[PDB]
């Protein structure tokens, strides 16, 4: 149409990205399962314990902390998807701790830092990290290796409003989650039909590493931990 | 089994489109989001305008020329998924000028022909630009330059009733919309239960480019400009 | 974290997976698209015709062996899903037969052996052949032939609960048909809603071989010879 | 402007419900990006340069020096607010070029022109087509005056919750008379009914705007 294209040059960290995103792809197998999650029993804990987490820890009690321990029950009893994959060498690493890297979407673009040694942590020194973390990266010293390393990684997509969608490693990892926002959608409860908020979540992986079984069972148990908390408790 | 197998050779313009199809994909980061849209509020647009835009412009009136109108809406308040990147050099090209690629799809196969200025064009001189070309299509007098360039691509596999799906870049593009059928589909509107024409709609986007902030809100445009057509007149 | 991470070697088979894995990406240009499927008429089909099947042929009846002749039936009609790309040389490699690879999960991880010339079978001859692999597969006996070639994938990931997802081709083949859970879900039926145990089934594909036409209508096929599996013996 | 016109008055009613809740829903939306107010009245001025596009008679006028039409391609309309002083009608020069929300842009700048006595005479100079607002004083219906050079003038009066027909069953509507006087030298008054009934079509229903109707 109109010769009218502007350009502009890409500086190097903003390609630098393209580059080490390519080598997710033609290095993993990415590939991509669904569910969705019944957000209610949730919702209610944050509609009664709100306040007494409050005036406790000072700490605004969100709907994620679930979503970080949840995928550190289920990231503990199989630990392939906390694995990786080596490159030089040809040799998975397993690992017994995990130090799961949350994404905070900013003015700027995104950050991933990174929330360590979750197995070890309770679900409201998590709230302690990420606040922690969102004003730090607010104003921009969120230093490399606050983001350096990752084993897991959650994305949420939904505060934007996605039904669902295809997430992408950010590697080095085997796995990446996907939250995609919360619609009251209908739902069949004991064969009758009605409406309850729901987020369709989502679980890239790398299928070298990870078979299917080993990966719809992953999250099925975040679906279950989600829907039922009390999950958390029984080590199930 | 039995050794019955058939072959035939590949004419080059048929692999053709194999290799320079896999310069998509290996050059690409390609993703998907999806959303659903309500199709109501539009079909009952087709239910009362339709004879009116026919005694007038001699024209079948589409629910599709809204997707070309609010993909203009977006697509110009979010000038990336208009852009691409330059692989010679490692440069954004951004655009004013929207050249919007429709596919039709055609006994021989399937022909992508561009839509060209569609941001100096209304919601009606689309339909004359399709009929236009749909007539073209059927007999095989298609020029190139009507397919040739494009900066962004709308793919309707719902005629044929898929319910969504992953569509491919036809580059160069970065990024192609894909409309996938109306199904009557149980909805939750208030709180209880109802049911609703609705469409599920993919957005594919290389993420070198586009960062899924970029994409979902880039599809909630879409989405809000075909469930209330209103907002375009708004230019919100 | 804990430098406590364990590693172990890749044993040749264990990564000659993600060897020959990566030449199916890189050489296809995999897409996947999706409907739904309510298997409410081939369920009732269990409950009326299952002892009948068990003291005539001493089977199990299952809602599998339908996707097996349904994917005949359409897997006929459409030959190019049937077909594949030829890399040595660049041609098509069409095929009158079929051999689909059913895959069947296992404790060591996953097979996926052959079920031949299913054009020549019944909806009974199936069971008989899968049921004489399940038990094959739980000793460790299942040989290559019956596990090499194919023309067309199923796998069950329903089995676990998935809801959908992406599935990968084994190759070589052209595609991959996937099965995803039986969830009892909100439907419309005649502008009123209800609920019906249903399945989302996915279809990969190489785009090189497969144009979307050929894909949607493949998989609708599939949708209606299982909802109303009377239009098998229509020949449809 | 009598004496020189042959003013006549036509009169239709136009139900509202469609646009308020247009400005029910996209009003924070338009708050938040374009920081203006969303009236009802940017309705009339796209729906004004809908039809007067399509009917150009009403664009047009006759010059009195010489017997002769001067049509128009352009629109500039004026519009008319109401001051402390009285009433000055400003000019929204070219709408045919103009959104939707570019039309509010320049009714607020001039609004607040308006209060401040700075509104210049090029800013009301001229006018092919005038639109008065004589509802937010609560009148029902009346008969506008040309403030000429023009050739037409329409005139929004008030929105009261009267009894409606729609289907054979009654109902209450928000409801707005609406009138255009004219010059019957000019203006057969096919050309004033079917030029108020598109007005009356793009605000009952705006999505008519982008069909090109």
């Amino acid at each position: 149409g109109l010769r009218s294209e502007h350009r502009e040059k890409m500086n190097r960290m903003r390609q630098r990205i393209a580059q080490r995103l390519k080598e997710a792809q033609n290095t993993c197998a990415m590939l991509t399962t669904f569910n969705e999650i019944d957000m209610s029993n949730i919702q209610e804990m944050r509609a009664r314990h709100k306040e007494a987490f409050l005036k406790k820890h000072n700490l605004k009690l969100g709907f994620m902390s679930a979503f970080v321990k949840a995928s550190a029950f289920a990231l503990q009893e199989q630990p392939v998807v906390n694995a990786v994959i080596d490159d030089t060498t040809k040799e998975v690493v397993y690992r017994d701790y995990i130090d799961i890297s949350v994404a905070v979407a900013t003015p700027r673009g995104l950050v991933v830092p990174v929330i360590r040694n979750v197995e070890a942590m309770n679900f409201a020194d998590i709230e302690r990290t990420i606040t922690e973390l969102g004003e730090k990266a607010r104003k921009n010293e969120l230093a490399i290796e606050d983001m350096d390393g990752g084993t897991f990684t959650i994305s949420n997509g939904g505060v934007f409003g996605s039904l669902f969608g295809t997430p992408i490693i950010n590697p080095p990892q085997s796995a990446i989650l996907g939250m995609h926002g919360i619609f009251d959608r209908p739902v069949a409860i004991g064969g009758k039909v009605e409406v309850r908020p729901m987020m369709y979540v989502a679980l890239t992986y790398d299928h070298r590493l990870i078979d299917g079984r080993e990966a719809v069972t992953f999250l099925r148990k975040i679906k279950a931990a989600v829907e039922d908390p009390r999950v958390l408790l029984l080590d199930l």
